[PDB]
């Protein structure tokens, strides 16, 4: 797992788990104080126990970039959450490797103030692999809202 940080936020880029090792994935996520999941990709695992431990799993599947929906409610969910939780982190997860699963973690950072080149470096400085061609020239054309305060 990669673990990035900027200002108030700080996101876990994990990878798909199981039905089967649940147990040790959600220890994990809680030791790391997630508090929200975002799996971008195919939905894999039940979340009736990920959700009862108060971490709430959220479907938002998306090559194709993320639609302006799902970039809304992203941000939407980045400005409350590191907000109304305190040093708490929201884990994002594609389904084999890191996946696309960086791409909204990138989107963040832009939104914090950083121009997509920085976002790509800082991701990579965790993970040399992140971003395949199409992200990154995806990633060079986004036009930021630029709406978050810090």
């Amino acid at each position: 797992p990669v673990e990035v940080t900027y200002k108030n936020m700080r996101f876990l880029i994990t990878h798909n788990p199981t039905n089967a090792t649940l147990n040790k994935f959600i220890e994990e996520l809680k030791k790391y104080g997630v508090t929200t999941i975002v799996r971008v990709c195919e939905a894999t695992y039940d979340t009736t126990l990920v959700e009862k431990e108060g971490i709430h799993v959220l479907d938002w599947p998306f090559g194709a970039p993320p639609s302006n929906q799902i970039v809304d409610d992203w941000l939407s969910l980045v400005k409350i959450k590191f907000r109304e939780e305190p040093g708490c982190c929201i884990a994002v997860h594609c389904v084999a490797g890191l996946g696309r699963a960086p791409v909204l973690v990138a989107l963040a950072l832009i939104e914090g103030g950083m121009k997509y080149e920085d976002a790509v470096q800082f991701i990579r400085q965790k993970r040399r692999g992140a971003f395949n061609s199409k992200q990154l020239l995806y990633l060079e054309k986004y036009r930021p809202k630029m709406r978050l305060r810090f």
